[PDB]
């Protein structure tokens, strides 16, 4: 609670938490969540612990209807959270303390990474995807996301989710903006480098979604984490951070 | 102010007006100004008037960061004003009053409504375009947005406006959104009605935009109104209003 900031985005509060080494000027990552996640999951944590024994510094925020941030849950879509995003940019762009900027996205919070750097190639200077969740403009194409199903030609106000997300209700909108978001075409623009983790046992997101980013990205590196899941649980966890780490060190 | 009406989005306070003919149930069109417009121009009002006498209802609001609605106009996005517009369409389509939904927008309001409508193309019944602002996407990529200039891969974080939106300063995401926006792609998946109202002495939208959403859209008409500039000033905003209710006129 001591790491704990907040930011506005169009009336909004965003709740995040900023980690920083020693001494007062450091590069900064964004580090950014999936769908149906939050700000402080193991992995997060780690690659901000992992940045920070670094020398770098990082943010990490709930997006709107996560967290503690405001907003409904079925009031979010990936074009807020780019919204989001673009708020959280500026607020470390504007910020005295920092050098270089990178963004760090897991699963849908890759979707918004990628696309926000392809919007900013100019002031990001890295990214890491970890299992890029690109996979969500299908789905809601096919009327399926993560096991609730709808008729994609007639996409109702709201949709329950089922399993672990039992209780919830992802918004209508956020399926019709997934089925055309330019995902690819978008993230493209960014030809600074890109580094794209992905587990081969990833069983959410086909793994084809973090090859073809691979392909399209003019700098890019792909590392395949053999055995992993999508979440990168247990001692995946730790590689997934490590590649993370390993790709934004400064180099000294 | 009788008529005066206001609806939430993301924490922001959007104001508006509802306009309705006798009787209790009604068709309702959204109407939809333009880039540093608000919702109470003489054409807007003219519109809403022409419906009103034909039966048709109207709400017409202000996107954020305009007029009497919440937010700061640098703020704004085509984007988050297709998140306003959506949070309108939720307003329409659980009103019990309502049974069918237009989508009016003039300049840029155009393509607010064009796109808003292709990602409901099941629940919006028809659409009219007065002059559609699709250039806004070629501007940006130019680096001149309504005479002000920069340079277009290294947008800074606001744009000053000139002539008439003197002291007035739009966002770089506006600016870096518009470059990328899917306007015409999205817009024509809906495959019912659309009427296109052009001037042929429009100096600020080329014609040839409007010419284009008749040629993309599968059941459209467009009209060129001689002489008529973009605002439809004078008598040609008799016109325009005429051929937008016209078009939404309910035929008894």
């Amino acid at each position: 609670s001591m790491s704990r900031i907040t930011i506005e985005r169009d009336g909004l509060t965003l709740v995040g938490d900023r980690e920083e080494p020693f001494g007062e000027i450091y590069d900064m990552a964004i580090i950014m969540h999936g769908f149906t996640a939050n700000r402080n999951t193991d992995l997060l944590r780690q690659i901000a612990d992992d940045l920070r024994d670094e020398n770098v510094a990082s943010v990490r925020f709930d997006f709107n209807g996560h967290g503690e941030s405001d907003g409904k849950f079925e009031d979010m879509t990936v074009c807020n959270e780019i919204a989001d995003g673009k708020a959280i940019l500026d607020y470390v762009h504007t910020d005295p303390h920092v050098r270089d900027i990178f963004l760090v996205g897991h699963s849908q919070g890759g979707v918004v990474a990628s696309m926000l750097a392809g919007l900013y190639p100019d002031v990001v200077k890295k990214v890491v995807l970890l299992a890029p969740a690109a996979q969500l403009k299908d789905d809601a194409l096919r009327g399926n996301t993560q096991g609730a199903t709808y008729d994609p030609n007639h996409i109702p106000d709201v949709v329950p989710l089922v399993g672990n997300a039992l209780g919830m209700k992802v918004g209508g909108f956020y399926l019709r903006t997934a089925q055309v978001l330019p995902i690819y075409e978008v993230s493209q623009r960014f030809t600074r480098p890109v580094s794209v983790i992905a587990g081969t046992n990833d069983q959410v997101v086909d793994p084809k979604y973090a090859k073809k980013y691979d392909e399209v990205y003019e700098n890019s590196e792909l590392h395949m984490i053999p055995n992993a899941d999508h979440r990168f649980s247990g001692g995946y966890k730790d590689m997934a951070a490590d590649l993370t780490a390993q790709f934004l060190k400064p180099a000294f």
